[PDB]
């Protein structure tokens, strides 16, 4: 068949589900970067995608993603016992107490940043979030971050995910940002190992610097650096979800009141923001052995893409996925495959995002602050979601005026 890379790139979140709807199927064979690719969508497809006896990640992600989004040698590219041993290192960071600590640091940094926002008179909300998140996560992770460098590090971390999927010179900036952030994280790992940096025993940078692999060897410093950036970078990417929290509050009538007046509502609300809004489009794996599934061939070595956005909008699962309705989560049975904005399956046994607890905790802080503490005006602007952008955002970035926290 024809190469459809251009069609995918023009509609990265919806290309797969639009083609599925046309064909009346949850899977179809296509071709990207000249490679035959099976595209999958929905709960049943997610369950097979997460079967590690049939799928592997090693070598699956296009190498332009190593130079930017993920780095080289990190957990995303591992399989089998090597993967599970590395994954445990990340999971150990995520205790309720440690997640709460990061949420508290983020609230503090948000409150610290407000006076600057008031003084500007008008802000692009998305643009203002990267730095407080950077400051909170570095402190949490045991990464020293001088006051006068926080801004620059926040821009570099942002560039890894926000400029990575840009078909322009912004991609070149993402590559330089990656080189810089790796070198910085590497100096941090080296200083922890030499004892010149006193990160605490509970902190991410300590855990990663002192992690021993399956042969009782420390991670090479570059790999430790990449894994540390695998904590810092996606925490800063929560800026996207926080912007969507603001977008939902602005565009969906009744949400603000319910959040104000119903205490259990915030949990439902942040889950629905993750279900509803596009963010991580799709994940890629390679078939590890010959099999067939639902009348489709999966020859060993076949590239396979699992459409996360389409799965989160699958009508069989949700009935009315096109609506923004937090109360739908009252009927959710916590299935590991039917709701997958940060991946599916098991956190320890597969590649599912270990950052979900942090994301939920921080999105709740954001919701709380935006309804209970912050006052702001929202001028006329284009709030529509840019489905052509990676990551997707409201076209305006969400512009606020007259921000303050007397509220
Ligand atoms: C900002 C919102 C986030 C989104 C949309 C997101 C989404 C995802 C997705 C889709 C995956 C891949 C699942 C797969 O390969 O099957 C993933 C993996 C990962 N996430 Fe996140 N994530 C976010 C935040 C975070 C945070 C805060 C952390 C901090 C620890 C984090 C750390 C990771 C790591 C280390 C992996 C690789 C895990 C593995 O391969 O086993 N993420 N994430
Ligand atoms: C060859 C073109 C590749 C296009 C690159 C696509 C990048 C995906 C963008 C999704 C939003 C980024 C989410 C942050 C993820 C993370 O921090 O790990």
């Amino acid at each position: 068949g024809p190469d459809e890379t251009l069609s995918l790139l023009a509609d990265p979140y919806r290309f797969i589900s639009r083609q599925c709807q046309r064909l009346g199927a949850n899977a179809f064979e296509s071709r990207f970067l000249l490679k035959k690719t099976n595209c999958l969508k929905g709960a049943k497809a997610a369950e097979i995608f997460y079967d590690t006896t049939r799928f592997e990640r090693e070598g699956a992600m296009p190498v332009a993603i190593q130079k930017t989004l993920f780095g080289q040698g990190g957990v995303q590219g591992l399989d089998g016992e090597t993967h599970r041993h590395r994954k445990q290192m990340f999971m150990g960071l995520m205790t309720p107490e440690r997640v709460r600590a990061l949420a508290q640091l983020f609230e503090a940094e948000w409150r610290r940043a407000v006076p600057g926002w008031t003084r500007k008179g008008e802000i692009v909300f998305y643009d203002e979030l990267h730095e407080p998140l950077t400051r909170a996560v570095c402190a949490w992770a045991g990464v020293p971050l001088p006051d006068d460098e926080a801004g620059n590090r926040a821009g570099e971390l942002r560039a890894l995910f926000d400029a990575a999927g840009s078909a322009s010179p912004r991609h070149l900036w993402s590559r330089l940002a990656r080189r810089r952030v790796d070198a910085w994280a590497k100096r941090i790992i080296e200083g922890i190992r030499a004892g010149s940096i006193g990160s605490g025993s509970g902190t991410a940078a300590y855990a990663i610097a002192w992690h021993r692999d399956r042969h009782d060897d420390l991670l090479s410093p570059h790999v430790a650096a990449v894994e540390l950036v695998n904590v810092l970078r996606p925490t800063v990417a929560i800026a996207v979800y926080i912007t969507f929290v603001a977008h939902a509050l602005q565009t969906c009538s009744g949400i603000r009141a319910a959040l104000v007046q119903q205490p259990d509502y915030a949990e439902l609300f942040v889950q629905e923001v993750r279900r509803f809004y596009p963010f991580f489009p799709a994940v890629v794996a390679r078939a590890s052995q010959d099999f067939e599934w639902e009348g489709m061939a999966f020859p060993e070595g076949r590239q396979v893409v699992l459409d996360l956005y389409g799965s989160n909008h699958d009508a069989a699962t949700w009935a009315d996925p096109q609506e923004f309705r937090p109360e739908r989560f009252r009927a959710w049975d916590e299935d590991s495959f039917n709701f997958i904005p940060q991946g599916g399956g098991d956190h320890y046994l597969g590649h599912r995002c270990p950052g979900e607890w942090i994301v939920l905790a921080i999105m709740k802080v954001a919701a709380h602050l935006l309804v209970n503490a912050m006052r702001y005006d929202v001028p006329d602007q284009d709030l529509s979601i840019d489905f052509a952008r990676l990551p997707a955002l409201p076209k305006s970035g969400f512009v606020m005026r007259n921000v303050h926290i007397g509220g």
